């Protein structure tokens, strides 16, 4: 129904500065992690370069906003890239050059935004591009996002509102962005979804003449809105944002099932980015500092076996250039991202004793299970293949050791430690 | 295996006495609607007769409940139709001649019942079938509806609380119930959504051997629980009663809005009987006593083209046999009936200025698109084809009046009153 | 001082209560012994009330867990009675009014706990209503129980014979010799908040039984928001929920009196709820613990007890006073103490920092009191200016729980206190007086 | 008995206020104005603060709807000050210092609005606090608004200054002569609730300024929860959400009353807001009206006025005084009446029911004083017996706003009353 799911007809797969980099990283190293993904996971789907937020901050230095600080700006309350953090915007350039080198590796552009319009463009009264209104006549007066200062609210009942969002996707469009991250917009302490906003914003990128993909930020996204983020989202935070601790991945799995009916083409429900690798490099966020993440083999595994059936879009977290061969293998599994790329129908056939199975399919005849111990204790899982809806016996494999396990005629079963998972293929047999 | 979506693959279509009746409809009224159902309205899909709440209420006449009083009950625990009300229920026998009636009629029974467990079962400590438990055992001490004495909720927790719900759906296959509206689950000012309940139910269906289509009232349903809904139920209520007030009919529009991704095939969001024809018989809600339809014909319109459009089952809340001949055409439309049986993926296209857009297509390349004018003034409301995704020009035709209206070549335009639709069928262009 | 029922609690109700100790299944024969003790040595110090606390009315009671949906003790008119295997004297219809008797003849008051409004059997079965041909069916509210006992049903004072009912139930009482009801499922509700309504039933119809009796309501949190109501209908109403012996509960009493300070006057106390203190959880499993001794240290007994007294809460025994220790009972006997819960007033935070907390009052002599506390995990100095305390000269000071002259103090009081150690001070004028 | 600031307002405060007639745009010619009234016709009366309402320091304010987000006038110190245009004699950094010495000289009392919080622009600019080394961006939350004004953000009380800072306000207003401040965006907040902790750092300020300086907070509604608090810390606190003339308002106003009647007492008044009488409007538009005379009838003004006088409210005229009619002062100068507020104590509701309402008070000579409210839609008789009053014998009743002595009363006072209308007695011992 809507032209902007064909801009993401699989759940987009891409890489993130925030986990390690918070809101300081640098042109070298977004540089650095494009070229890795050109070089190793490209031909594996992985496509999107995100500069995440604060871009515009010339002194961030932390996952830690410095609050009520200068931004850079253009002539039109548009904020612009901290010439320091990336030269190559030099001479009011912007994104341009660094959307070229990144393109040129055959690759996608992604930013972050912040929702709203700068503060100090509502102080000074800046100017708007295509109007004669100033940035102070659209602001909401009561409209802040509570851990951030950088902006206030548009009001989309003021002359001028529609206008600069146009113009900040005109300018997003000139520099060659193809996705952008929009925070602050989903969920609020203070106010709830700022639903008008996300609709300005859908306009916006509408008329700007590029595929634009719409990431929103940060969850808990609430069911309420599920039609407006199906209709107007790319894909939309279920959580606030995650971490590399159990706790939040166990979380997860509730909120997968809640938003599993909403998952389809072009419209996919977000379980965040992938905190794997070396994170926290000047990040100080999920009660971590310099570091290997902290979930186990097991718990990597079973994050991506999840995000993975799921159909969660994939973005890494981590310095990709900093990547071992495990945390490699596990973005370069061409079976398992089989069951992302081609699968649909992901379900949860139960969880009990937490422990959960989830199953999804292909068009092929083949039926991917997903089964997890989410317990503090070693434990048989099993389900039966009458649960799955499969009526014969069917081959299986073990997806992610690349493994046959033979013939199954009732139920299949494992013995699995706690957090971890098994990722089986069903196929009918010989 | 969600095998219960084969027993409603289109929305239900029937009759329910709430609206005409109240708690306290007889057997000749059942039947008398019954074999109107069969003689008028059973060629259009309409098959399902439902007994309304309290039938084992032999005291019961109007809508406002008679608290705390005895009410007909088994040996075990299981509540029994009144037999003044109901004659054939007479010595044990329970609906199961009424429901033969009606199944010789070509039609389908079902019922109401509330969640739980009668408190005089508590009480009295009656014991359940298939168990030394009594029912004592089984009720949970904080559950409670608050807007009816009848029961007390059950702890799925206790042992016995599903051999108790096992029994009832032992004795509605018994009977040959075919449908079942369970009360007092969805929405409750004192304690939410009753999930553990709408599981045991969906399990008793399952294991009673019969197709019971499973009902779920009342709302408003929230939207957090739309994965549990779908996956359990075959209807849920969006709303609270909805009644023959138009300010009710212009909130079920976000409603629809809000529930419309939810829909398909087996699982249909509810907006509600349709409070048509004579209603109040022995009903005093929604402000009003005996009477024919406080809507317009135009609001009817506006109301039938809108819960056809967005799939809502389809009950008929009016006494079938006072219908007049307007009445009537409402239910006897093939081509407005085959957008509710064969259209999907409706959606809103647009709501600005109280005016409202939706659109569905069938398999066929029909597109149907239905027009209203919800606000107080009379108005143009149009929208243009390259909004419907329609890229030529193409025909329409008004389903209601059955009347091809000519090409339309950039366009659907209708002048329509306050309150008042159209609903227009496009094909491709000679 | 408008509300006549203000004069039956000028100072704030002392006694003993069967809670914390026998859970809902306190015997005749505890409730005997409790006053037996109360009368030979707790009396002269102002402890009266004996209490027997809920469910009373429940023959097969066992613990503080309710056991729920039983038969009830009964009367023809739907009042609930003693069991009579758990109070043998009630046998015959007569109720409490021997053991009543028997209280009243050592000197003491006697208290009854209830369950706000009418039992679900009752509305059932229809049983009848003294003084009206309404039944109980027709009364009940169809939607108000309590979430935590199934008895009752709520009474719906829109009914005619609603009134009728609570005056039965308050005539009835009045004939046994009651001169106290704690009314229970009332002031807080996880379902439905204060039930204001049957508040102002139940103050109406003990100003019609005749007989002075009066009003404790439970459970809390109370709401700052019914104040006012509270304030003109009740003698006493609980803060807090249940008051258990855990450190936790008796750190967050701090601040509830303070919520509540500007309410407490004569007839009127917000109610830090009963002292669990000695034997308790003899048939209670509540407080997460079973058959001991408070687990209070002697420090925190002394922290609570001191804040009780300044605050002036009503004190409720709730250990099975037998079962005193020379320490426990030394807790309760202490006159100097016990002058500042009976002729003082005013009291008020000083301040509260760094788990830190002064509270003075004074009384119409001009004496000074001060109880300072370290609710702090750490050993400190606590202390406080006497120009915080408005005391424009130098003044003697008192330790009133050691008894101790403490000598002169010229600018500021100042004690190492443990954690959740306290001590409570009185102050007097040094000039003008001899040495 | 115990914070020495209750002195300061031994009875509840008595003045006029610029919000009702003028919004925030009020000039020095209008609180000169209405302060020349004052002392001509009030004073003998009580009535003796003037007070410059919200937005003294934001030039271009031109009525009840803020303009947002727009530079404020200021000092080098981040602190507010009064718009030269406006306010002409603060000229050449004076502040308001003259004309709180020309109100003075009148034997009037002078009174300022403030918001909580430190300006955003002060933030932004990271301007300096008196007497420190830390900027006024170091000493701001940043999460704390005003939800329906842009001018401050919230101070932190844990940061170093913070303290500094609202004592260098009060430092400034004890400078000028300041003797009332009202302290906006700090009892209630659709997105934070109170404000506890700027309520103690105001405390604080105030008692180091070494000026007595009355404390009201606003806006309501107050939250029981918080009656120590405010008991403890201002002399008064809003009750309720801007009060306008509208029948509603003054409805639901005898409800707040019953909620707030036992924390009353000398210095620490609940307050029911400004007396929206006479000419208001003139520079606002709030309360669903423009330039107009109260839209209160002449029963629903006195039906106010003897609620907010038997329960002790604070009494801020909002009107300009100036064009009072002989009707509208007369409701400000009946010294019976004013006796009832000045010397009454105990006020409280003795019953409510279908709509009618009666409440008592009573002074140390034992005169009993009760009002009685006819607060539905019809036309009706309402009574009080005095054994419901506490009175155990015959009395003498007058009618205080008439001034008319009414007889002996032996059981009960009883009076026909028309909808929203209202009568005060003094009831006193017979022979």
């Amino acid at each position: 129904s809507m032209h902007h799911y064909q801009w993401a007809k699989t759940p987009p797969m891409g890489w993130n500065s925030w986990d390690c980099y918070g809101a300081s990283v640098t042109e070298d190293e977004v540089k650095g992690n494009a070229e890795y993904m050109a070089k190793y996971l490209k031909p594996f789907g992985w496509e999107y370069v995100v500069v995440d937020i604060q871009w515009y901050e010339p002194g961030a230095n932390s996952s830690i906003y410095r609050p009520f600080v200068p931004l850079e700006m253009d002539e039109y309350s548009r904020l612009m890239p901290a010439v320091n953090r990336f030269p190559s915007a030099k001479g009011g350039k912007g994104f341009k050059p660094l959307a070229d080198y990144i393109h040129n590796l055959g690759l996608k552009f992604g930013i972050h935004i912040m929702r709203g319009i700068p503060r100090q463009a509502v102080h000074q009264n800046t100017p708007i591009l295509g109007t004669n209104v100033g940035a102070r006549d659209i602001a909401d007066t009561n409209s802040i996002c509570p851990w951030n200062t950088d902006m206030y609210g548009v009001d989309h009942r003021k002359e001028g509102a529609q206008a600069y969002y146009d113009s900040l996707f005109q300018l997003y469009a000139q520099w060659g962005v193809d996705f952008v991250k929009v925070d602050d917009i989903v969920a609020s302490k203070l106010y709830g979804t700022h639903t008008e906003e996300i609709k300005m914003i859908r306009k916006a990128i509408d008329r700007c003449g590029r595929p634009i993909v719409l990431s929103l930020s940060p969850g808990p996204a609430p069911l309420d809105h599920a039609t407006l983020f199906v209709e107007n989202a790319n894909m939309w935070r279920m959580t606030d944002d995650f971490w590399d601790r159990w706790e939040l991945l166990y979380d997860m799995f509730e909120q997968c099932y809640k938003w599993c009916k909403l998952v389809g083409l072009g419209h996919w429900p977000d379980a965040d980015m992938l905190p794997l690798g070396h994170i926290g490099i000047r990040s100080v966020d999920g009660g971590g500092t310099d570091r290997m993440t902290r979930f186990t083999k097991d718990e990597q595994r079973t994050m991506m076996t999840l995000w993975i059936i799921f159909r969660s879009p994939l973005m890494f977290g981590g310095e990709l250039r900093d990547n071992d061969e495990w945390t490699l293998s596990l973005l370069t599994n061409e079976e398992v991202l089989h069951v992302h790329q081609n699968g649909y129908g992901a379900r949860q056939v139960y969880r009990e004793n937490d422990h959960v199975v989830w199953t999804s399919q292909d068009a092929e005849g083949n039926q991917f299970v997903a089964m997890f111990n989410i317990s503090e204790k070693r434990s048989v899982v099993s389900v039966s293949l009458k649960d799955l809806g499969c009526m014969e016996p069917m081959k299986a494999r073990d997806l992610w050791a690349k493994e046959d396990l033979g013939l199954v005629k009732h139920q299949l079963a494992f013995e699995l430690g706690p957090h971890q998972s098994i990722l089986v293929k069903l196929s009918p047999a010989v």
